[PDB]
């Protein structure tokens, strides 16, 4: 993956659509985990939580769904690629 190159600003408009996702409020709750701000990769306990938890799975392949570039979103010193995040997410689980 990209591990250097920032995401162009307009990145961040790519997950509006997630506001509309139910899946997204539910997962957040369930893990402590957020996309929206982004808090970056999941913690440890985040992961365990949401790879019990259906919705996040959702999300994630709602996530998948928005054809997210290859390269590192920022938003202050959070750090993450969304497109290695939603890839990598279910093998993680297991
Ligand atoms: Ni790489």
């Amino acid at each position: 993956w990209e591990e250097t190159k920032e995401c162009a600003f307009t990145e961040f408009f790519k997950l509006a659509p997630l506001a509309s996702n139910p899946a997204l409020s539910v997962c957040q709750d369930a893990s402590g985990w957020q996309m929206l701000p982004p808090a970056g990769y999941p913690t440890p306990e985040q992961l365990k939580l949401m790879c019990g938890t259906a919705e996040c799975f959702t999300l994630i392949d709602a996530i998948k769904a928005l054809n997210p570039n290859d390269c590192i979103l920022v938003f202050g010193d959070v750090r993450l690629n969304v497109k290695k995040l939603v890839t990598e997410f279910e093998p993680s689980c297991f």
